[PDB]
């Protein structure tokens, strides 16, 4: 009866972004198609949408998916908190990553401070050697995990250091 996860993760610009609701969809914005594109068939005028950092938030005034009931989106979670990534791949593989959630810590660059919220595979020491690390290109698939019996999304993946065992997940509310 109840809707898999997995298929509110779908193919987004250059990656990944997620339905948290039937009229909310999340992604990385640096994933993202330019302004004024036709997204699910919609024009500019159907949607208003709105970013923190590499967090970017499309609201639907209409709903494009009524079977999807709302989700929690959160702002991160505590630290120590065992949370998976649901990344899916382009050959159709869907690789369900444990990550333990650090400390809320923002930075790309200097003068270019975008927020976000690291966290270490659960995977390994050598999970790019194994093919069970990320790649860049799940950026966009959600990060989520079970508070008691509800689900709640944290996140979205934007990066991962270049061992790959550190990953950074871009949050806000909005």
């Amino acid at each position: 009866a109840p809707v898999s996860i997995w298929s509110r993760v779908v193919q987004f610009g250059t990656g990944w972004g997620f339905w948290v609701s039937g009229h909310v969809f999340i992604t990385a914005k640096h994933v993202a198609p330019p302004k004024g594109t036709e997204i699910f068939g919609r024009k500019p005028g159907d949607f208003t949408v709105t970013s923190s950092g590499d967090f970017l938030k499309y609201y639907f005034t209409s709903a494009v998916r009524p079977d999807i009931p709302a989700m929690v989106l959160e702002n991160g979670c505590q630290e120590g908190v065992v949370a998976s990534v649901l990344v899916k791949r382009a050959s159709g593989e869907m690789l369900a990553l444990a990550v333990r959630m650090g400390s809320q810590a923002a930075i790309k660059i200097g003068s270019a401070v975008v927020h976000g919220q690291t966290g270490m595979l659960l995977t390994g020491s050598n999970a790019k050697a194994q093919d069970l690390g990320t790649i860049p290109g799940d950026a966009g698939c959600p990060y989520v995990y079970k508070k008691g019996n509800t689900w709640v999304v944290i996140g979205v993946h934007v990066a991962a250091t270049r061992s790959g065992n550190t990953v950074i997940a871009a949050t806000h509310g909005e």
